[PDB]
């Protein structure tokens, strides 16, 4: 028995595992449960603490994924399978990890949570792009991942009734970040230092943990990567997450909210999964069916409102996109395109691609879309048509909610850093003209090309490694520059007057100015005005 | 005669004329001054097409400039040159309509290409008789016979109650048209060759040789086209019928007028003195503008048989040679004549507040989301509120809109209908200009160099300005001679490309060689073009 792996926290024993990464041992506590198992009349609930247990539990390996979609568009290709569940689905999924250095810290540790993407709609903490052995062993962090329930089983909400409140994925998260105030000095980690930091839907997470007030007292830092409360998917009305709920119920032939979702209650898993896309207003790309829901509790108002009103001060977020971020999103229902060819397209197909990447369009905001996205020197070339209905899709969804946020986070107080990832990875099996697409930050910031079998390049090891640092230094301390080199360039702070950020590459930080400024100013305050008139 | 000079007597089909040797800084040429080419447009026949001039007996002194238009005359910076240098130099009449011409000296031996002048000054003013427009460089230099016409302009030009016999509309361009066949008629008898003409003009002249392109019975006329910071598509150069009506009436109303109606109300305008009519002339605009003129051409379904826009759309202009361009700075002249915060004697350096007053101004048929538009896309996000960046944003609004965009469309338009076009930007700021630097190369400051004034040693440009002076009437001639600026022995010298649909290329005019550049403002003319239209359509 070896006293590292042996850990009593408020619920009882558990006895961890010791792990090798390339530099060393962790111990890792895999598959802690903090909440009763969500099924069976649990379904749609909020979770409950998990009740004490005897003997010493096993936390040696990942427990169930949440019950969840699983693509199927590219079966059995790596850059689509990473993505996918690597352990059995269950309802039974509310568990979370922990890693540490080994032996365990000697003082208490500042602590990194992971919170997973994958649109409210799937995801797991464990796949091995979240692996926290790395940065556990590398940089000595106390670093811990959740799941949280997903899809219906997540965020299906028929808002006011008692039986589905919404919004209870983000409750299964907030009741892992409590879990981790009162257990996780046990393992090293100082509670007075936890920093959140997720990607895509994990990123909107973040962000709505940041604009809830009870979930203010279990974190001190925040980072945002590719992904805001704010913006076109991240949040329903009220109203539109009642029709949805009410149109799936009509699908799977259910049948008072109480009755609508007791015969809910009655169906399996996989027949709610089933009509889950069926349920959107319209043909899209990058839109889910379940998703947090403001409800007037845990989102007080839209997201919008309250960045726009919220104080940020004593508050550090560290906020960025990577180069390509619509690209991905492209092969999964507009016309053209496919990973399997270079995906040039006419401008026909260009303007119709616009319809499902901006499906809240007029036809006369789409029509304002197209023509600025257009390069009038070369309005038919498809090279340009395609890397510009990736562009449409990318700036909409991501690059310009993230300026929207980073601009209101500064100017109402907060602490911000902002990057522009453009490395694209040597190992990368998506095709070319998808750049560097949504998602692929992450394998560095994790410490992924520490790994000698996954046969990354020297440079993207040591691109990597200083990836790690910045990330950690900004748990420790608010600030991502290492307090050691005393090198220009710094990474300044995200201003509303300088508007400064940096890019991450292989070569040195570089300073730039404006978050795609013009174009964002079209989203952000144009567009707005029109779909109104 | 007898002891006069043998090679200043000419007939022309109205009688004989008598012109003068002028001296021009390399030789004499040839000038025949205050041509008579139509019956004095005065009293009955006021507001009326012009009829041919009466034949005269004698000889008529054809040695000085005749009467200017009657117009109204610019008071916002009285002795100023940059200013003076544009009004009458002349006594102001309704009669008018007279015309110039120079040629070599002594007159060519074969018949030589014509270049016919069409002066700007928004259909409310000009002369052909201003220092700028002296053909005698040209001639000269080129070899060129050059004829300048007075239009009518203002009310007495462009005045309309639609439908009207008194009234028809469009008087001043039927002058100008009226000035062409004379020259078919006549052209001859001073050495011009009457089947090689090609009109050129700036501003509203420009926008007159594209009504002329679009007309049908001045088609015959001209062969070929030089259309300088100005077109007949645009905000500015044209109005419907409904709207020259209701500026008509209410111009009566304030002058103090009131066959049926229209007819007695047309019989009262012309009871009044033409002091009158000019003192009232600004007070007809809908709403408060710069770049916008009271009186000007209408979409009659006659001169014009459509709006400019719908022709050069549906049009056919195979074997159609056009020159086309602007000048570096179109917008600047036009913020000290009505956007708060712009003067000439300051930097004119404003807030973001006096920007989005004067986008209001200098877009007036805006709505308030089109309005919103325009200031969304001409602010710099990273200095929203730098005065600089202001004060040039808004002279760019201005110039964009009335000038560089609609000249892109009609580039384009033309060279995919058929059209063989050439287009240009002249960024080169004369060292004499007087007007300040933040207005950059502004509307008008390219004339003085087409016409050849370098060429004046009196009047202190710069050697290097002489050059380039020359450089620019070659192309022009070589224009007017081929319909090609280019000069075909000279492969050496960087050629000028036509501007396609497909490469949208066009030439800079500078003190350098021609640099070859490719989209005419393209991204923020597809704004202007292409989606502020379906705006404001809803
Ligand atoms: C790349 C990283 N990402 C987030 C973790 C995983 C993919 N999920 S996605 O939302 O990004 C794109 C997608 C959308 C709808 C769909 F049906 C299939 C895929
Ligand atoms: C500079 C060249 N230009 C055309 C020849 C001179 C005419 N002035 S203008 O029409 O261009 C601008 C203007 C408008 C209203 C006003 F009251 C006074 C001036
Ligand atoms: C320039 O002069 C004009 C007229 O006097 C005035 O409206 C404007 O405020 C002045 N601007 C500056 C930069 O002083
Ligand atoms: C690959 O691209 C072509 C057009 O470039 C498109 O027709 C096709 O749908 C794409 N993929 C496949 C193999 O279906
Ligand atoms: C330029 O030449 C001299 C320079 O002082 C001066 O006497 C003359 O008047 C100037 N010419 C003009 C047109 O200003």
């Amino acid at each position: 028995e070896d006293p590292q792996l042996l850990v009593r926290v408020r619920g009882g024993q558990l006895r961890g595992i010791r792990l090798k990464a390339p530099g060393g041992p962790v111990s890792a506590f895999l598959g802690i449960p903090f909440a009763e198992p969500p099924v069976g009349s649990r379904r749609f609930m909020p979770p409950e603490p998990k009740r004490p247990w005897s003997g010493v539990l096993d936390a040696t390996t990942f427990q169930n994924v949440c019950y969840q979609y699983v693509d199927t568009l590219y079966p059995g290709f790596e850059g689509t399978e990473m993505w996918n569940p690597n352990r059995e689905l269950s309802e039974d999924c509310l568990y979370l990890n922990v890693w540490t250095p080994y032996p365990r810290p000697a003082s208490p540790t500042p602590v990194l949570i992971w919170i997973y993407g994958g649109g409210f709609y799937s995801g797991a903490a464990s796949l091995d792009v979240y692996d926290g052995r790395f940065l556990a062993q590398v940089e000595g962090a106390v670093l811990v991942s959740m799941n949280y329930r997903v899809g219906t089983f997540g965020f299906l909400a028929l808002p006011g009734s008692r039986e589905a409140p919404g919004n209870v994925g983000l409750l299964d998260q907030r009741l892992a970040l409590q879990w981790v105030q009162e257990n996780i000095a046990a393992f090293g980690g100082d509670p007075m230092s936890v920093t959140l930091f997720g990607e895509s839907a994990g990123a909107a997470s973040v962000g709505m943990h940041i604009l809830s007030l009870p979930s203010r007292s279990l974190f001190h830092r925040a980072v945002l990567q590719s992904g805001t409360p704010n913006g076109p998917w991240a949040t329903v009305s009220a109203g539109e997450a009642r029709r949805r709920a009410t149109l799936l119920a009509r699908l799977v032939g259910c049948p008072n909210d109480t009755e609508l979702i007791a015969c809910l209650r009655t169906r399996p898993a996989q027949d709610l999964v089933d009509h889950e896309w069926h349920v959107l207003p319209q043909e899209s790309i990058f839109r889910f069916s379940f998703v947090p829901v403001v409800d007037g509790d845990f989102l007080s108002d839209t997201p919008e409102a309250l960045i726009n009103t919220g104080d940020f001060q004593d508050l550090q977020v560290l906020v960025g996109v990577v180069k390509d971020e619509g690209s991905y999103f492209l092969v999964y229902g507009v016309p053209g395109f496919s990973k399997d060819n270079e995906s040039l397209i006419s401008r026909a197909q260009f303007l119709a691609g616009v319809r499902i990447g901006v499906p809240q369009a007029s036809d006369l905001a789409a029509e304002a879309v197209v023509l600025h996205y257009t390069d009038w020197l070369h309005p038919e070339d498809p090279t340009h048509l395609r890397d510009a209905m990736s562009a449409v899709v990318g700036d909409h969804n991501v690059v310009c909610p993230v300026a929207q946020l980073a601009g209101r986070l500064a100017a109402q107080g907060a602490r911000v850093y902002a990057y522009i990832f453009e490395h694209r990875a040597s190992t990368l099996t998506w095709p070319l003209w998808m750049g560097v697409p949504h998602g692929y930050e992450i394998e560095f910031i994790f410490g992924l090309p520490l790994d000698p079998s996954l046969n990354y390049t020297t440079e993207e090891r040591i691109f990597a490694q200083r990836l790690m640092k910045y990330w950690t230094n900004f748990a420790r301390t608010g600030d991502p520059n290492d307090p050691r080199d005393s090198k220009s360039p710094q990474w300044p702070p995200y201003t509303t007057a300088a508007q400064q950020y940096v890019s991450l590459n292989l070569k040195p930080l570089e300073v730039r100015r404006g978050l795609r400024a013009q174009t964002c100013a079209f989203w952000n305050r144009f567009l707005p005005k029109l779909l109104s008139a």
